[PDB]
């Protein structure tokens, strides 16, 4: 009698009032009995369709469900299993739902998300960081098996033309999203505002525990991604994205990948293909990323960053692996040493 | 010891192997043991790090698979059921796979549909009609919960540009693609070719059963959709669609409503918000559309075909419920009455 | 006195009436004459001051016209040549303008072409033909010398999704557009609409007096063009358009090139810089342009369309030239030939 | 014997010499002695076409040239009169030409523009500020004589995501772009990077004898613009922009205009139609805008800038009589008072 069980009813009504008519005309309750009572004979069929009958006036949903509610939990659950099977969803959809909780810009503002269960309508906390799927995976998928997937989900802290510099907290429990804190105060970046929008890859870990072939180890953040498309994002949307290419920037002795990513709904998304064609059709779009990173914190009192091969974007074959591998880190991290909080 | 499992293992062995080096490190055998053993106190667990140090050279992930599935296969399954918990998929994908059997354009040609699903590797033949589904479901659902669902599968059935009349086979079990048999013949176009995407929208069904307000019933065949982006599709070829509006078109006495619709895919689908945009951004798209379903039958003998609201385009709103009501009738179709072909 | 000088008048007025208060005010009195004064005698400037103070009320342009005209050729004519170099256009714009004489789809039916000197106001027929330019050029070139050009002129005789077969008449006088006459009635495709814009480059010419590479002469047409952008054009629209490269079609045993060309408007005209990028981005559009046009008058009693080459579509360089050459084929048609009809 | 007159006979030439063989075979010459003869006497034809055929070698247009240029200079007058009709160009293609006098960053960089005439190939150092035409407008006008004009040159300063703050010298001969200087040092932005291209428009100055609606006068600058399409421009390049809407900047209490265009090669402005679409289609834009220029001085000791309307983002129709009479107030400026230089 729970609200999932009211909703796979609700599907099935509809497949008897196909038109909406918000009643079961007569030959329609013939009809739902002859479907309820399939896995029935007519003993408990007879008092099934004479039960309905008996019902006042036009048989709404709203009283379909009172009946169906009326009967025996037990003699229910047998016809229910093939209800089940035909009315119920392959899985529950989760609604990513985002709280604030101010006030912005202050050391107490965050971003807390959750997931309601559209099926069953109950809403839980869950962690950007770990709950969001790395991948986006389309329960059927219906691209051609050639061509390989690259959709990620990318979370944005912070929006195209702002300087709020808002973090996955990822030393909080459900690791809200909070602004970074430098020098006592609430951090806004000196050098300028980010041009793109900026944030992480849910499920990705740069470890503090692996050797990157640069001679560092890596920031202890989820991997960072530059968004590249014309819209600017709300901070903590997240939105599917492709994986371009990545920036090999040391920040401070730690590795610190930047990947270059693009919205899957930005018009040129088709166009770009690899990090090759970003020059082509945003010329200058790279080497601003690349002198962005490489001066940003040097007007606060920091170095300037030092990059593997020698600045190259590599290309999105390899940014899928650092990607990949940060997803084992995360593994490592969340599964095996049970570790949400940092 | 079976496939799913092997891969479930795969990723358990990634998690100690992040960086891919192809083999388990000291440490990295015993955090293994260590993780396997957290449901074990040291009895099962000193007879796993023995068993694991006794193995010859490098751990690779094959020789750990090999220790593995020599363990007897009720306590592995103790501890599995952590390994399950922490590294199996929340679902198993499925891909969809298309098979040709020749020859194209005689009457022996079918495209059939397959599920291969990506963790356990089997296939099953599918129906495109039936197994495909309607709406475009994302397991977490990032985009925010205010802005409304618009992303249908959409089969295509006829190539934009190309006039063999290729059809979903209702008929016939797993429901190929088929050319329709015109006159004893393959059937082509003799009006001219098809103009843009032409094909159905799987789960629908126009019910032969329903009265729909034009005083007709449908014309028996899942709901007809023309996608209207610069793209050419495949034949067979599935891919995510919005929906803009619908145009009722009477065809020989049946409901044959024709949805107007365009891929997720193409660089004006932003843009595109409901049947208004089709005329600003696409002018005569929706005039031509109309005259060619209108007239193409008379040059083979049929009439001029009549169309409901004097021919105006319905809106979004109007054709999503137009396509919700069709799922509706295709579940009465398929679960009810258990019709899988016509 | 010219609604020619009239223009340059209300220019001069406009620069001592900034912000269109619609009159001048004293001082602005005072600027224009020691304006148009220079390099004339205090005699005739403070009479030239005192003829305009003396004007009743508000001085605005109508009146200051009025002044100007009653004012003595002489004293005119002095300042004129400065007035003149200061304030008329470098050139006059022709506004293109179209004209239908009714009535469509009947032989009567013809689409005519007017300049509208902007200056002089004086309209005048032309030719699409002989007098709209085949090559777009800014009076100031902005884009780099180094970009070569690739901006033309292109008459839609046929729009996207249509199939009236109409063509500038090359048999009239200011060769209006008319629709082609088969079998003694209007023409109409048999075969299917044209399904890309259809029309031609001019001041082009196909010569028949020429012996192409492929051993035969010319169709005695302007060059062909198609069109392949998402946008439908009207009969006659004239538009800028990207050539990308040509399809050497042989029609009833005359050259009879076909360009593929892309409106400098469509979206992803930025991204299609040669003829190898459309199957990229349109794939199936070359195939079906090249199969249409091989087929489509089989259908009326016709045979099957010759192509050189083995039917490959040439790149833009290779279209270019041929563009190029049918220019100086129309020059010697034209200008050296006087004929403006065949 | 101009190199204007060269090119004149380089076309003429082409026009017997269609497909470029090179050279003149004797049938071409024969009928380029009728068309230079009429009309003459039989006795300078035959006389001329002896001339031509008494050359050695394959009459190239070199050596065409060559024997026009000996031709005496009376025969040549009479008939010259045709050819310059029928082979002059309409009117003379100006190329722009960018040089750079480095050191970039040095108060002695400059970037200087030129003119090189396509016919006659004289180079001439010209202003960007006078001599680059505001409006862009087409020889043969081809769009539909309805639609008004929105197409402007925009002068590039400061290119989408750079610092150093470059402006046309209105000081300097001929006003070459030049880094600003603040404080004695080349000045940068403190506040960040310019997040648009951001320049001028050429042919407009914000009058400082003007008193604006907000009771202020102007900041005596051209009129400043804000590019915000995806695409980086160069410093100093100039390109053809729309015009969407303009923000009433008050700048040290001076007028100070920004006016809000979209490149007309980007990718989204054809959808872009009015000020109010560009929230639509790139939200915060117009936000970030504002706030950019609002706060960017505050950081060098300068103060909050002020906005008319309170801030509102006028729409195009009010943007572009701003640039009109911006338009009238330089023509005021140079041409009547003829100020180069500031
Ligand atoms: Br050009
Ligand atoms: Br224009
Ligand atoms: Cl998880
Ligand atoms: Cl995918
Ligand atoms: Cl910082
Ligand atoms: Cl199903
Ligand atoms: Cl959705
Ligand atoms: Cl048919
Ligand atoms: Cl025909
Ligand atoms: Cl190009
Ligand atoms: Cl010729
Ligand atoms: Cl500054
Ligand atoms: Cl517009
Ligand atoms: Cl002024
Ligand atoms: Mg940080
Ligand atoms: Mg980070
Ligand atoms: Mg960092
Ligand atoms: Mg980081
Ligand atoms: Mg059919
Ligand atoms: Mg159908
Ligand atoms: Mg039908
Ligand atoms: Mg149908
Ligand atoms: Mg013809
Ligand atoms: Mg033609
Ligand atoms: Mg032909
Ligand atoms: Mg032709
Ligand atoms: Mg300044
Ligand atoms: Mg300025
Ligand atoms: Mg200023
Ligand atoms: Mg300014």
């Amino acid at each position: 009698t729970q609200p999932m069980i009211k909703k796979i009813m609700s599907r099935l009504f509809s497949a008897f009032d196909v038109t909406h008519l918000g009643y079961l005309t007569p030959d329609k309750v013939e009809e739902v009995c002859r479907y309820l009572g399939r896995n029935m004979s007519d003993g408990d069929v007879k008092a099934m369709k004479a039960e309905i009958n008996a019902i006042d006036g036009h048989v709404t949903f709203e009283k379909f469900w009172a009946w169906w509610c009326s009967h025996p939990v037990h003699s229910r659950t047998k016809c229910f299993s093939m209800v089940s099977a035909d009315f119920s969803m392959p899985y529950h959809q989760q609604q990513l739902v985002v709280h604030e909780k101010g006030e912005m810009y202050t050391p107490s503002y965050r971003v807390l998300y959750f997931f309601r269960d559209l099926e069953t309508g109950r809403e839980r906390q869950v962690s950007p960081w770990h709950d969001i799927p790395l991948y986006v995976r389309d329960l059927v998928r219906t691209k051609p098996e050639a061509t390989p997937m690259n959709r990620y989900n990318f979370i944005c802290e912070i929006p195209k033309w702002t300087r709020a510099k808002f973090e996955i907290a990822t030393g909080e429990s459900f690791n809200p999203i909070k602004q970074d804190i430098k020098n006592g105060v609430p951090r806004f970046y000196k050098h300028g505002d980010m041009m793109w929008n900026y944030g992480a890859f849910p499920q990705t870990w740069e470890s503090t525990e692996v050797l990157f072939e640069a001679g560092v180890t890596g920031d202890n953040d989820p991997v960072d991604a530059v968004e590249i498309g014309m819209t600017q994002f709300k901070v903590g949307q997240v939105s599917a994205v492709k994986v371009l290419g990545v920036l090999g920037m040391i920040d401070e002795g730690k590795m610190d990948w930047k990947v270059v990513c693009i919205s899957h709904n930005d018009p040129i998304c088709r166009f770009m293909k690899d990090i090759h064609d970003v020059p082509k059709f945003l010329p200058g779009c790279l080497d601003a990323i690349r002198e962005w990173f490489r001066v940003y914190k040097i007007c606060q009192g920091g170095e300037a960053s030092h990059f593997a091969f020698d600045g190259e974007f590599k290309d999105k074959e390899y940014a899928m692996k650092v990607i990949d591998e940060s997803h084992n880190m995360w593994h490592n991290l969340l599964k095996v040493n049970k570790r949400g909080e940092l």
